């Protein structure tokens, strides 16, 4: 095959291969600097032998402390050419979880600045990496690690999750059955390198040698800076959680850009619904770009399921998140442990060459998580089949709540409020009223140019779901509180009430 995916099995060969075929190409641009494949190459390489000569090698992992930039994509690369992995660090992290991550991972360096209080002492600067930027062991192989993120920490310590080169090639080779990319459109690097989100934005492009247009640090700020570089640096794909891109559509419209140079709208993150999608629709149409509901987890390599945006999408009122990717299996379990019946809602579970070997150091949580049936991963995510394969997204599995004499799905809850069309987010928690009086309340999110009422929300709920579930009072806010990891910030909203 002549095809660099099929034929390599881990992403520093293939980076190779991309770069040495065409070094010329721009991988890589800021602002006006571009800097070429075969620059891109000879940069990491320099590097590299840098980060040897702290004594990085391979199966390390090195911690990553960087905002989104050339230096930043220079050392992920030089990580993984020592054969290391990469542990990154969100410079917006509380320190407790930057000194959780590094503590857990046993980062033996750390590329870029520490953190305030950082027990990582053996450093490489930025500075140093900037200094190999035009200068002149076997690599990683398919089972190595490529890097370690870790999950939010809703329920607990944030789980570490290795991810290998096998995994990251096998999500690489899946992409093309959904998306057309070729080394002629420009992604933007935009999210935190400790996304993983990031590691589809940095690899979609490597892999097919597109170029990464970086993000400046001047635009940073707001969706008119942002659509104002995506569109002079002829953007093509965009990655965006659906809250993100309310905030597009908004500046867009409101002033006048053109956005019909996108190719692709990917979303990650968040339940889509048509509410979110309608205006964008109603200005720019569904072809150009095309929009693409994606959903997936950092245990399965960043996306699982596509959903290419059509009319039919824009007139039902759920989240539907698509077709899984070729590598994966999957099942829709019930309660009992057993199958559900197409159609009818369970937990989703999913087995192939995209999942994970399981988290860091946490022997039980990943017997627990990673069952054997064939090895299977629970992602704690509640789905149903269409007709069709398409799954449609429900809600988060632990979310069962027990009140006043009922046991309460929230997620339920949350699904018949979102279904409303002037309803953009929405949370249902339990808050008290009285000393021992607790009720179901909603926070929610109306969508721009609408103002729903308490009343008219109740009246919604009331032709959807049976009294015990009927939030007792709404309450509207400009958007959801939001951590770090982009969660929904649970205390943030317990003080809003
Ligand atoms: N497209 C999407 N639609 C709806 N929800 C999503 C989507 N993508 C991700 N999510 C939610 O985010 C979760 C991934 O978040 P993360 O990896 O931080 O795990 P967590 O459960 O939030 O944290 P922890 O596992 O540490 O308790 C998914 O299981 C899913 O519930």
């Amino acid at each position: 095959t002549s095809d660099p995916i099929a034929r390599n099995s881990d992403l520093v060969s293939l980076f190779r291969e991309v770069a040495a075929t065409a070094p010329e190409r721009t991988a890589l641009s800021a602002e006006d600097d571009r800097i070429s494949y075969g620059r891109l190459d000879a940069w990491s390489d320099a590097v590299a032998r840098t980060l040897l000569a702290e004594g990085v090698r391979p199966g390390d992992r090195v911690a990553l402390r960087m905002s989104p930039g050339a230096e930043a994509i220079v050392a992920i690369l030089a990580i993984l050419k020592c054969g290391a992995a990469y542990v990154p660090v969100d410079l917006r992290n509380p320190v407790s979880r930057s000194d959780f991550i590094l503590a857990d991972s046993g980062a033996s360096a750390l590329i870029g600045e520490p953190h305030e209080g950082c027990a990582v002492t053996r450093v490489v600067r930025t500075a140093a990496v900037a200094e190999c930027k035009d200068a002149e062991a076997p690599g990683p192989g398919a089972e190595d690690m490529a890097y370690v993120i870790y999950t939010s920490g809703t329920t607990g310590n944030p789980k570490g999750v290795p991810v290998r080169h096998a995994n990251v090639l096998a999500l690489l080779a899946g992409a093309p059955s959904v998306f057309d990319f070729s080394g002629d459109d420009r992604w933007l690097l935009f999210h935190s390198l400790s996304f993983d989100f990031s590691v589809w934005e940095i690899w979609g492009a490597f892999s097919t040698g597109a170029e990464l247009v970086v993000l400046p640090h001047w635009a940073a700020r707001t969706p008119e800076q942002y659509l104002a570089v995506i569109i002079d640096r002829g953007v093509t794909v965009i990655n965006q959680t659906p809250t993100a891109f309310l905030a597009l559509t908004e500046a867009a419209v409101r002033g006048g850009r053109d956005v019909s140079g996108l190719r692709y709208v990917i979303f990650g993150g968040e339940k889509l619904t048509a509410p979110m999608l309608r205006p964008w629709a109603k200005a720019f149409g569904l072809d150009r770009p095309r929009l693409v509901n994606g959903y997936g987890i950092t245990e399965t390599t960043v996306f699982t399921t596509f959903e290419e945006i059509t009319e039919a999408y824009l007139a039902q009122d759920a989240s539907i998140i698509g077709r899984a990717l070729p590598s994966f299996g999957t099942r829709v379990v019930g309660d009992d442990g057993r199958d559900v019946a197409p159609g009818e809602t369970g937990e989703l579970w999913l087995s192939g060459a995209q999942l994970a070997e399981g988290y860091l150091r946490r022997p039980e949580l990943t017997a627990e998580k990673f069952p054997e049936v064939v090895r299977y991963y629970r992602t704690g995510d509640l789905v149903s089949e269409l007709p069709d394969g398409r799954f449609a997204y429900e809600g988060r599995a632990d979310l069962q709540i027990k009140l006043r004499g009922y046991r309460i799905e929230l997620s339920d809850i949350e699904t018949a409020v979102r279904r409303h069309d002037d309803v953009v987010d929405a949370v249902v928690t339990v808050r008290e009223f009285k000393p021992g009086d607790l009720r179901l309340v909603c926070a929610y999110v109306a969508r721009e140019g609408s103002a729903t009422t308490a009343r008219e929300l109740r009246n919604h709920i009331k032709t959807l779901l049976p009294a015990y579930m009927h939030p007792a009072r709404y309450l509207p806010l400009p958007g959801l509180p939001r951590t770090v990891n982009g969660k929904v910030d649970r205390a943030a909203v317990a003080r809003s009430w």
